């Protein structure tokens, strides 16, 4: 019937295919500007930013908004091509390119997850009248998060030992 | 004759070498313990704070911080084993691990560069008036960051394209 090797691999084509609306329509609203988004969009992302306390997208620090800048520049256009490559399967092309995202994307998340778990976010920080004050809340954060690093690192594991992508 | 292939594996290797010295004397002294470095050590960095009013290894961030416990963990065990590889020559074992190493050390530097380069060190922020102001001091800071984000880029697109390692 179904392996398991492609079952993953249908995981992975809907992690993708999912990034890109997520990316375009969440994500690059602190880099890009706001007249491209409609007034409905505006307020969808201020609504999750008041849900969950997100400190980072609402005011994006230098470092924070470097990263937004990898994900349109190199990410947003290898999503489409990493989707089309898990769905129909046997593409071995995708190999190295796949560990590349893998490992970029890990990274990216590191400071990220550190960040929201230790920083303090009430005055005397640059972050002002925004981010999660209670250990709860920081988790329901980290939790929104975490699936792009563990799903980037399952696939850096998957790409390096498949003899079928080597 | 030599070769650029053969003298770039030569230059990788004293480059993976010297990087032993300079994490564990300089880079992580944000992170270990101070009472770890004899007293000329200490202010051996003090004076590089100093003269090149760098804003991030004295009194590191919190995402700055997450990096230098990836420098201690990940990459300084494997400096050695890169060094040796490169040395040698012709190791086709170390083209993944070393495509891990470069995309990860490229990753962590596109923030490092971009707040050293854009960000705000005035004395009303919260850097606290330790950082360059000029452009021609923030250049003096990126110009010994900059390194270590042009060689991993060397080494990326090395072990991608060289026969001799696939
Ligand atoms: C034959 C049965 C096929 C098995 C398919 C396995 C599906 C794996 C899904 C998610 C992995 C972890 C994601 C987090
Ligand atoms: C490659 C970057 C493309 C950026 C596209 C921004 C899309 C935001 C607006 C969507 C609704 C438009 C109606
Ligand atoms: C299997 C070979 C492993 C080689 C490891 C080289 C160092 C990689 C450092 C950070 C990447 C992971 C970031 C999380
Ligand atoms: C800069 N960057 C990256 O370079 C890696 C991917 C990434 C991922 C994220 C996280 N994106 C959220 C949490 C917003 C997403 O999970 C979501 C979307 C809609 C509803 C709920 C949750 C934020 C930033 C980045
Ligand atoms: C976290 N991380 C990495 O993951 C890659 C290597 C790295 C490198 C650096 C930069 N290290 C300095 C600037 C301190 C070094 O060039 C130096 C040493 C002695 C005298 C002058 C300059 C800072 C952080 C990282």
């Amino acid at each position: 019937t179904l392996g398991a090797r492609r079952g993953l691999e249908w995981f992975l084509g809907f992690y993708f295919l999912s990034h890109i609306p997520i990316t375009l329509l969440m994500d690059l609203q602190g880099v890009l500007p706001r007249d491209l988004y409609p007034v409905e969009l505006r307020n969808l992302q201020q609504w999750y930013i008041e849900e969950f306390k997100d400190p980072l997208l609402q005011t994006p620090p230098a470092w924070f908004k470097s990263f937004l800048f990898c994900e349109l520049v190199f990410q947003l256009p290898f999503f489409p091509i990493a989707a089309y490559a898990f769905f129909k399967g046997g593409c071995k092309w995708i190999r190295t390119p796949a560990i590349i995202y893998s490992v970029h994307t890990m990274t990216t998340l590191i400071p990220i997850l550190s960040t929201l778990l230790l920083d303090d976010f009430s005055k005397a920080s640059h972050f002002r009248g925004q981010g999660p004050k209670t250990f709860q809340e920081r988790l329901f954060l980290i939790s929104v998060y975490i699936p792009y690093f563990l799903i980037p690192l399952i696939l850096l594991l998957f790409m390096v030992r498949n003899p079928y992508y080597k």
